[PDB]
């Protein structure tokens, strides 16, 4: 199976494309690939190329481009991200598992502090470790990380979003609302919210549910904040026309 | 919320127990939990017991106990497991998931032959991998782990869950049936099949086919080995009784 590169802008037709050096010696140095051999170019945003290789440098001819319509309906993970490499795993698992985009979140029991520029060190990070698992499920678009958003402000975003037909999702170990018994297949847009580790309070809880989300039950399974979207994802997937 | 402490064997209501000098460690100096603070225990196949702690050992006298019924229809998670930390990811995953039980196997595309010990060694390794993941997912039964299954002998016991009522669907990216439209609510039992990084070989695949496995896509999401069978048990968990 060929492997998926992204390149900045994809190349015509006729055209050669070289691959950035750090990810040209993985080609080259770390996979080894023998030139003859057809890779697939990506753009990171719907376009994918099939190329061939010709020859540190990886050089490959366009054979056929094209584009890939956005998958809907189309599924936001908000989760309360710190700065950790559990938070790295659940954007990762999220990503393989079809996530369209993600929102950092900031809830009650997380607050590590951070300034200005660190929240941009943050989500730049975040956007590295999407894009490998976005590369490595041959992904056209690479969903996008946005962030660090206060509970004020991901409460004016789901009063927002409900407002525009999406289902807003919260999952919640003592939900007395299951997820098969959601009004999901109606809806344009789906926004699944996973807590920190320590769990939604109240009060966010209150005031999520206040703008329009619905607490909603995974089953028996108890909500592990590297799991939580991966496995949503999967209902939401059968619930909704996005794997029909 | 209370932590979980596996043990061997549950002591009566009146009687109290002390947690193993290892994991007794876990409580009193990695999480430093005050006597007064009430933990739950469990025996791990089915049994839970809710403690008071009284007292490097940890005493906690049982208030109430009770047992948890298995989960019907159960899933058995069949993985083409190498001896790698993604291996060991992919069990954590499917166990936090909510598998009911696993069974390792070696493809056409896995081959790293082992001598019987380190089959056994290999499996142990597994079982205390499950073991925590069960513990954080405060799980009443630890899903068992067994292998390492040949084709041959994976063909053979699909021949056998076919016959007495399961589901065996096998995770394949180039599938022609979609999970959405199978008979998962009719059926007793589950089998999840996820082959290695290589893929399923197309005898190999033939040969499941024919025992009475089906192939089945994951929507437009390239199956991952580290996720693919706790998407998937998202998925059935909506499909089956399992969460309804």
């Amino acid at each position: 199976v060929a492997m998926l590169f992204y390149v900045d802008t994809l190349p015509d037709t006729g055209a050669v494309a070289v691959v950035d050096g750090d990810e040209g010696f993985h080609a080259a140095t770390v996979r080894r690939i023998r030139p003859g051999e057809q890779l697939v170019l990506g753009d990171g945003v719907g376009r994918l190329a099939r190329c061939v290789v010709e020859q540190g440098g990886l050089r490959a001819r366009v054979l056929r481009r094209w584009s890939v319509p956005p998958v809907r309906p189309p599924v936001t993970v908000v989760q309360a991200l710190p700065k950790s490499e559990r938070s790295e795993l659940a954007i990762e698992l999220a990503t393989e598992a079809g996530a369209d985009a993600f929102l950092a979140w900031q809830a009650a029991r997380c607050v590590a502090n951070w300034d200005g520029a660190r929240v941009d060190k943050g989500l730049r990070r975040w956007r590295a470790v999407v894009r490998s698992a976005a590369r490595q499920s041959r992904r056209a678009r690479i969903p996008p990380v946005d962030g660090v958003l206060s509970t004020p402000m991901l409460v004016q975003r789901v009063r927002e979003e409900v407002a525009a037909g999406a289902a807003v999702l919260v999952l919640h170990e003592e939900a007395t609302e299951r997820i098969v018994d959601i009004a999901a297949a109606q809806a344009g847009s789906l926004m699944l919210v996973v807590g920190p580790e320590g769990g939604i309070a109240p009060d966010e809880l209150a005031a999520l549910t206040d703008a329009g989300a619905v607490a909603v039950r995974l089953g028996p399974t108890v909500l592990r904040t590297s799991t939580a979207a991966a496995v949503a994802l999967g209902a939401v997937g059968v619930l909704t026309s996005r794997w029909d």
